């Protein structure tokens, strides 16, 4: 789908990645949905059931969907939009190192931010500041652009 059909968002973290704690994992994931939800109609709510929207998954290679992953760097994760089943989930490559980003490695915040962004139905951004651009670049600025919420509005108000 275009967009999802309600507002109150659940997700599942389904398993972790040893890259980093998993209360440190729950908050990155905490943190990315928060900011989607300040500029949303839609609240996005943590459950331990198979049924919730937005199913999170760390992999690696081939793991379950027919789009594998790639070994180190390269393609670092990816989500489905909106709808029933695998739509809207979001896979994390676990063969990259997890972190805070400033550090080696990807940060897991800004990633999942741009996947979830995937996930709610927006596609890529040509404005290289922009969150829900296609290259990752590491930054401690603010992640959203005047395009990218111009997007999250286009679809959800
Ligand atoms: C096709 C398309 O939509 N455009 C790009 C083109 O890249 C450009 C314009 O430079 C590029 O086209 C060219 C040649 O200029 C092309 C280059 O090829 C590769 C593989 O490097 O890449 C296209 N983009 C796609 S769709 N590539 C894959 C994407 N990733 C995923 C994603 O966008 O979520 C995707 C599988 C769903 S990614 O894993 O690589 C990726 C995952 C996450 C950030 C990410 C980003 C920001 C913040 C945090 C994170 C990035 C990238
Ligand atoms: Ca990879
Ligand atoms: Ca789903
Ligand atoms: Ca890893
Ligand atoms: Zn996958
Ligand atoms: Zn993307």
């Amino acid at each position: 789908d275009l967009k999802w059909h309600h507002h109150n968002i659940t997700y599942w973290i389904q398993n972790y990645s040893e890259d980093l704690p998993r209360a440190v994992i729950d908050d990155a994931f905490a943190r990315a949905f928060a900011l989607w939800s300040a500029v949303t109609p839609l609240t996005f709510t943590r459950v331990y059931s198979r049924d919730a929207d937005i199913v999170i998954q760390f992999g690696v290679a081939e793991h379950g969907d027919g789009y594998p992953f790639d070994g180190k760097d390269g393609l670092l994760a990816h989500a489905f939009p909106p709808g029933p089943g695998i739509q809207g989930d979001a896979h994390f490559d676990d063969d990259e190192l997890w972190s805070l980003g400033k550090g080696v490695g990807y940060s897991l915040f800004l990633v999942a931010a741009h996947e979830f962004g995937h996930a709610l139905g927006l596609d890529h951004s040509s404005v290289p500041e922009a969150l829900m651009y296609p290259m990752y670049r590491f930054t401690e600025g603010p992640p959203l652009h005047k395009d990218d919420v111009n997007g999250i509005r286009h679809l959800y108000g």
